[PDB]
């Protein structure tokens, strides 16, 4: 029943979380007071000794017969690695960095990284404590318009990339001069795809003429391994006050700014406060889906490591093998971004369909014993989500699927930990107030809640963004609060309620801040438009926006659905050519045909469109737009019953429904969902057609939905 019970009895009788549990001792050698970074982590990991710390999906090597080509091809099960071996891995690439021949690296020097989640850049991130290094990890997502300005920025001397991100890594590189060493990770030794990537990276290097030297990581660790280990503490400047990690975050003010943190910031996610966002010694077995360039996949891995538990790493970074992955490891502990709650919901929707059951039937309750049984494997004892708000009816869902309580964690990069289930979470936060953002309408004299911007003073709060004073000041108030950008409702003493945003960048249910107004500047210069107001809510997973299009756009193709395909098409190139994300380009529109002006108060004196305005005028209509959507994806249900209609219109009007939008020549990519709709469509398709329809046909840059429709046909033969 309690917590303290279902661990008891799962360690009683699993031999593999029995393995897996805390140890008191090895927690309280590490965390000591005074003791530095370096040495926590070596504590805790030579601690846990031959315990499995990591766990990467097993694959296989074969000839094909008909290319030649070594491939390698997924297993369905797990291979581990012990903190033994992390340890030692880690020291390896230590040792040959510091002692390289001709390019040693010293303290206090950048090394900047762009890769997934894995056992390599976990080693790499490691090294880079050990050697007092200053990380810089590159979102997998960035142009490398962005990836240049945040190198230039930072200058670093290593440039670290996994395979399947080389080339942007190569780009990057030959523009920054700081750097003398490309090291290559997740590097498959004799798969051919691999080699290949290596190699052309080598040309592209050499055809530049440049210095920079490039290394697998393995070939690093070979050499490191017969090297003796460095000293620690490294060599850095300011001891605990050392600047160890840079997380870059536009939530501030829509473009990247690197929050700094010390090494004192950084010990927090080993072991440290970040235990209790989420808050009895439960074993921490968990899979994990989350980038390490991203806050949230750091305080799960670091997390688990702290605690002598294992991560199971997906094994794909399209998240396509998310179930398989999970039904193998069978983790202890999930956590989720609200996102992942939405598919499982549109899984279990999709169930429902299936067996034709409804509601709450009893048919139905055994689709969701199935999900916590078998498809999440079962032995789930705790569960959070946060990163973005989560509605109540998806929490009161997924709570009925796991039997446990969801705990919603709030907090952010710049603060840490600030609420748990409502709750400040006090240490690390201090002190709190509300601030009044009378533009939107939310003031502290609000019935029945106060309202208004959360400000805090709290123990783990950023020293600043790196080289950003003015940017730095912009978050702090007079009275050295930092400002959260966050409007909350007050519900109880210290108990908050996720409202809204006072600016122009906001999370959507990814858990990834997008910048409004960078995509309005982005999306104003279409052909076919005249104004255009980008909106977003964050419990949704897409955006819509208000469009007045040209006369000449609402003569050519009128003010209905036709021009709010003409101007999707014209976006989706738009963020193609840009380099946007998928969710960034608006699913939906409502068209005006009559233009915004300082006349209708939409415009300022100034001629800027005022966000507050569009809102008081079209934000019914906008959440409609969301809300008719969510009512209608039964619409699937209809799709499926047919079977009388030809194989290219059940896989268009299949797209259609779960990207909100469509046409046969399209890309399911282009069309703007998230990797995650790309696996509900396969799986979709699937049931329809009992074909495998796996999600690289889906996503491949030359398949369009022809090629969908064609493999689908060919796979029936
Ligand atoms: N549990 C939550 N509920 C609502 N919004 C959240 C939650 N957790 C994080 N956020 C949002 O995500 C931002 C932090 O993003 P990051 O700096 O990526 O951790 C916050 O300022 C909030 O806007
Ligand atoms: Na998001």
């Amino acid at each position: 029943q309690s917590l303290a019970e279902r661990v008891a009895r799962l360690v009683a009788i699993d031999p593999q979380a029995a393995a897996a549990v805390p140890d008191k001792a090895v927690a309280e050698r590490a965390t000591q007071q005074g003791l530095r970074l370096a040495q926590r982590i070596e504590a805790f990991l030579s601690g846990y000794g031959d315990r499995p710390a990591l766990a990467q999906r097993a694959f296989e090597i074969t000839k094909d017969p008909i290319t030649g080509r070594a491939v390698a091809t997924l297993l369905p099960k797990f291979e581990t690695v012990s903190y033994r071996e992390l340890l030692e891995r880690s020291h390896a690439i230590a040792s040959e960095l510091a002692n390289h021949a001709e390019a040693p690296v010293k303290a206090g020097e950048f090394i900047a990284t762009i890769g997934f989640t894995s056992t390599d850049y976990t080693s790499l991130d490691i090294a880079g404590v050990l050697l007092g290094l200053t990380s810089v990890p590159l979102q997998t997502g960035a142009t490398t318009d962005t990836l240049k300005a945040i190198a230039e920025e930072t200058a670093p001397a290593v440039f670290g990339a996994s395979v399947e991100h080389l080339d942007n890594a190569v780009t990057t590189a030959l523009a920054t001069p700081s750097v003398r060493r490309l090291l290559v990770f997740d590097y498959r030794q004799g798969v051919d795809e691999d080699r290949e990537a290596v190699e052309a990276a080598r040309s592209r290097l050499a055809e530049a003429g440049s210095a920079v030297l490039v290394d697998t990581l393995d070939e690093v660790i070979a050499r490191g391994r017969a090297l003796p280990r460095v000293a620690l503490p490294p060599a850095t400047d300011a001891g605990d006050d050392s600047l160890s990690l840079l997380i870059y975050t536009s939530g501030s003010t829509g473009t990247p700014k690197g929050a700094m943190y010390p090494e004192r910031n950084v010990a927090q996610f080993w072991g440290g406060i970040w235990h209790n966002a989420f808050d009895p010694d439960v074993p921490d077995i968990m899979v994990n889906f989350m980038p390490l360039s991203h806050v949230a996949g750091r305080i799960g891995l670091m997390g688990t490591l702290s605690s002598g538990g294992t991560t199971y790493f997906i094994a794909k970074s399209d998240l396509s093998t998310f179930f398989e992955d999970y039904s193998l490891a069978r983790p202890t502990k999930l956590f989720f971004v609200p996102r992942i709650c939405e598919m499982i919901y549109q899984h279990y929707q999709s169930e429902l369909d299936r067996i034709g059951a409804a509601d709450g039937s009893p048919q139905a309750e055994a689709i969701k014993t199935e999900l916590r049984e078998k498809l999440l494997g079962g032995r789930v004892l705790t569960a959070g989500s946060g990163s973005a708000p989560m509605s109540p009816e998806l929490t009161a869902f997924i709570e009925s699927v796991l039997q446990v309580h969801l705990v919603d964690g709030y907090g952010s990069t710049e603060a840490g930990p600030v609420w748990r289930d409502r709750k400040l979470v006090k240490p690390p936060v201090t002190e709190h107030k509300l601030i009044d953002v009378p533009e939107l309408g939310y003031f502290s004299t609000d019935s029945p809640y106060p309202r208004g911007e959360l400000a805090i003073k709290t123990q783990t709060i950023l020293p600043g963004y790196y080289k950003r004073p003015e940017t730095t000041a912009e978050v702090f108030d007079e009275d050295g609060f930092y400002l959260t950008g966050d409007v909350v409702a007050e519900v109880a003493p210290e108990e908050f309620v996720y409202v809204d945003r006072r600016k122009n960048v906001l999370k959507l249910s990814q858990g990834e801040f997008v910048a409004l107004s960078k995509l309005e500047a982005a999306y104003g210069t279409s052909p076919l438009v005249r104004q255009i107001s980008v909106y977003g809510s964050s419990q949704r997973s897409y955006l819509l926006a208000v469009v007045v299009p040209t006369p000449e756009a609402l003569a050519k193709y009128g003010d209905g659905e036709a021009v709010k395909s003409a101007l999707g098409d014209s976006l989706q190139k738009i963020a193609r050519e840009e380099g946007l994300q998928s969710y960034e380009v608006p699913r939906d529109f409502i068209i005006e045909t009559d233009p915004f002006t300082i006349e209708n108060g939409i415009l300022s004196d100034a001629g800027k469109t005022l966000r507050p305005k569009v809102k008081a005028r079209y934000g019914e209509r906008l959440e409609a737009l969301y809300a008719q959507l969510a009512e209608t994806q039964a619409g699937e249900l209809r799709s499926i019953r047919v079977g009388e209609r030809p194989v290219i219109e059940t896989v268009q009007r299949a797209a259609a429904a779960l990207l909100g939008a469509v046409d046969p020549e399209a890309h399911f990519s282009d069309l703007g969902g998230d990797s995650l709709s790309a696996l509900t469509y396969s799986n979709f398709l699937h049931e329809i057609f009992q074909v495998e329809v796996p999600v690289s046909v889906i996503v491949s840059a030359a398949n369009n939905l022809r090629s969908v429709a064609a493999h689908i046909e060919k796979e029936r033969s």
